[PDB]
DNA sequence: ACCTGTGACAAATTGCCCTCA
DNA sequence: TCTGAGGGCAATTTGTCACAG
DNA sequence: GACGGTAATT
DNA sequence: GTAATTACCG
């Protein structure tokens, strides 16, 4: 049974922009941190490859490029911004990377919490769909169902959606429908929604879900 | 002016393949 | 030989915007 | 490369 | 023929 990720709701609702590969690595960091400290973590290429059904080569490519793409990335808890890394990653041994997570991030990870097993999200491709599945997990009930109304502006400012998704039809076509379809095809969740409006503008999205 | 969706194009990402220390 | 660090790809997805209703 | 199987050399 | 350590090859 795959690793049970838990995280403070403050991270689920933080403002940041990470790729799929970066979020994948981040889940393992959160797992390492929680089992305890000082903040120094490690990643093995071959274990990553086995976890996500990747080759060693493509695993190596994903880790390396995610890792160099962390530089300058920042995290906002609503309104405080932090860098993810305080030192570049580096490899003491072949197939092994050592990373220095900002120790000031530790209390935001382990605290009003969100939890999901890693197999639920490891087939998801779109990172915004990972964000959506995390925010839905934050409201899930023991039995596996839930319902929540999210404000569109808050979705855009938390997930840092790109500017053209401020136009609602592109928001619908390239984010909402794709990430709902992905969740429904790639997780053990079954998700539906309906739109809440005010005048001509759509202001919130109401998600209902149950477990299969 | 506001809303919706679709058609196109560009930019990014994906799972691939190959090569050599 | 088995790893993994590189070097590439075509097909597909994602981000953007012009245009009609 | 890094590691271990296998022949080779004392 | 054996023993055992070793260069090196895959
Ligand atoms: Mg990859
Ligand atoms: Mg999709």
């Amino acid at each position: 049974n795959s690793p049970r990720i838990v995280q403070s709701n403050d991270l689920t609702e933080a403002a940041y922009s990470l790729s799929r590969d970066q979020k994948r690595m981040l889940y393992l960091f959160v797992d390492q941190i929680r089992k305890s400290h000082d903040g120094i973590c490690e990643i093995h290429v071959a274990k990553y490859a086995e976890i996500f059904g990747l080759t060693s080569a493509e695993a190596s490519k994903d880790i390396r490029q995610a890792l160099k793409s962390f530089a300058g990335k920042e995290v906002v808890f609503y309104y405080e911004s932090f860098p993810w890394f305080i030192k570049p990653a580096h490899s003491p041994s072949r197939g092994l990377y050592s990373v220095h997570i900002n120790p000031y991030l530790i209390p935001f990870f382990i605290g009003r919490f969100t939890q999901f097993r890693l197999s639920e999200t490891k087939e998801i491709t779109n990172p915004y769909a990972m964000r959506l599945y995390e925010s839905l997990c934050q409201y899930r009930k023991p039995d596996g169902s839930g319902i929540v109304s999210l404000k569109i502006d808050w979705i855009i400012e938390r997930y840092q959606l790109p500017q053209s998704y401020q136009r609602m039809p592109d928001f619908r076509r390239r984010f909402l429908q794709v990430c709902v379809n992905e969740i429904n095809s790639r997780t053990p969740m079954r998700l539906s929604y309906i739109e809440k409006k005010k005048g001509r503008q759509t202001t919130h999205i109401v998600f209902s879900f149950r477990d299969i």
